[PDB]
């Protein structure tokens, strides 16, 4: 009737044996978690990392946010202190619900949220901060500056929960990118006010992310595996088909508010959560979330690859492909990076990204057999790396070339991938010219190195 909560998702109580190795723990519980999309943990109960800050010179500009459900909303892509924003947010709370704000129950403010998005006669906006790191407003977690640092903030200094430590471990992927993809591997940091919520979504590439609470009122979180991801997408080209048409930016994607329950009405499985100060929660791959703050917060986030997600990434390329979407990075690029790197490699790493390659290079050759028998005949090696992205991406399907492309000096600066080999211009194929990074001759050896590495 009207709100009915959909099951709490897994909450985990890590020893702290267990918690010492983030990707180790990630992966024990990840067959439990990925059957509900979004878990949540909670630190052993000295973990408990200093929160410093002053309210009054950390200033940001906020986002303005319309409440209403199935209206589109553009991904986050006039100036309050920490001070200033919290003294609007709980005034707000507390006049909404003539209540003081920690006495109104989180199950309420969850029905009520509920109420007004679908309701057109309210005109309720709400704002929030959301950025990455920078010098006005910092990451919550320790890090390194020409400032002292307490003997406990160096204790957590370098934690594997320390959100700036997590892309940059031996563990995840990410890591050595070197590709200035900032939006990707740097902590978000995101204050919350009473009724803000994110949008319905999943993760570039099909990514993990991690979300610390650091502190202040609950966030409630929905969340659905990454099995049920194009139920869920049917559901909403159906409810919603304006948030499908074309976009011509990574920075134009829509996205939008829609009840968990008409979901489930449609046999979508959703799962929720109330995160709290002190708590994590981490979705898996292609595992759609979304979620509204019960008040004044905050909160830091990232995203992060395991070796788990590596054909799942390879998957997500693909996908980008068969929907003209833009990617943030090159697979492959990274894929050969880790290669080229193969000696410094952690061992297991070594044998997924190797297991991967084997892929990629089968396919590669098939692309380019296809190609040859197509006409291209000439071909010259091609340093993708040092393109700019916007100067590699498929004219037709957006995708970001770096093993091989297709060009033609009647269409200068152009590129497609092999799949598009057609959709250049109208030239004969003895024009064009196959523009490729590696030969099959180099990348057999750069395969072997990580074959060795993992024995
Ligand atoms: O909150 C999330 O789960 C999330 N994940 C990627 O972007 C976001 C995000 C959401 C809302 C506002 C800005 C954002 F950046
Ligand atoms: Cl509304
Ligand atoms: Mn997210
Ligand atoms: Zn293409």
């Amino acid at each position: 009737s009207m709100f009915l909560p959909p099951p709490e998702c897994p909450v985990f109580e890590p020893s702290w044996e267990e918690f010492a190795d983030p990707f180790a723990f990630i992966h024990k519980i990840r067959p439990i978690a990925e059957q509900t999309g979004i878990c949540k943990v909670r630190p052993p109960p000295d973990w408990q990392p200093p929160f410093a800050c002053d309210v009054d010179k950390l200033h940001f500009t906020p986002r303005i946010q319309r409440l209403n459900e199935l209206e589109a909303q553009t991904r986050v892509k006039s100036d309050y202190t920490l001070r200033t924003f919290g003294e609007m947010a709980d005034a707000f709370k507390s006049d909404y619900f003539n209540m003081p704000v920690h006495m109104v129950p989180t199950e309420l403010v969850e029905k009520e949220f509920w109420r007004l998005v679908s309701t057109i006669e309210e005109d309720v906006t709400v704002e929030y901060g959301a950025d990455i790191a920078s010098k006005e407003f910092g990451s919550g977690f320790p890090v390194r500056d020409g400032i002292k640092l307490s003997p406990e903030e160096e204790e957590y200094l370098d934690s594997g929960w320390n959100l700036n430590n997590m892309p940059v471990m031996e563990q995840s992927v990410l890591a050595h990118i070197t590709a200035d993809i900032c939006g990707m591997k740097l902590p978000w940091l995101y204050v919350g006010m009473c009724f803000s919520s994110f949008c319905w979504h999943i993760e570039d590439h099909w990514s993990y992310s991690i979300n610390y609470l650091h502190w202040g009122e609950p966030k409630t979180w929905y969340g659905v595996p990454g099995y049920a991801a194009e139920q869920l997408e049917n559901v909403m080209k159906k409810l919603a088909p304006e948030l499908f048409v074309s976009q011509p930016d990574l920075l134009h994607q829509l996205v939008t508010i829609m009840n968990p329950n008409t979901l489930m009405t449609h046999e979508v499985p959703v799962y929720r959560t109330n995160q709290c100060a002190g708590e994590f929660v981490i979705t898996f791959p292609r595992a759609y979330h979304s979620g509204f703050n019960q008040g004044f917060n905050f909160a830091e986030a990232v995203n992060f690859c395991t070796v788990d997600w590596l054909p799942l990434g390879r998957q997500c390329v693909e996908h980008y492909r068969l929907l003209h979407r833009y990617c943030v990075f090159s697979h492959d690029e990274m894929i050969c990076k880790m290669a080229s790197k193969a000696d410094v490699l952690d061992v297991v790493v070594a044998s997924t990204v190797q297991k991967d390659m084997a892929i990629m290079i089968e396919d590669e050759k098939a692309l380019r057999e296809t190609v040859r028998k197509l006409g291209v005949i000439d071909s010259e090696r091609m340093d993708f790396e040092l393109l700019p992205d916007d100067e590699r991406q498929c004219v037709k399907c957006k995708t970001t070339c770096f093993m091989s492309a297709i060009s033609c000096s009647c269409k200068p600066g152009l590129l497609v991938c092999l799949h598009h080999v057609k959709e250049l211009c109208s030239c004969p194929p003895y024009k064009y010219k196959l523009r490729y990074r590696y030969t099959l001759d180099d990348l057999y050896p750069m395969m072997n190195a990580l074959k060795l590495r993992a024995e």
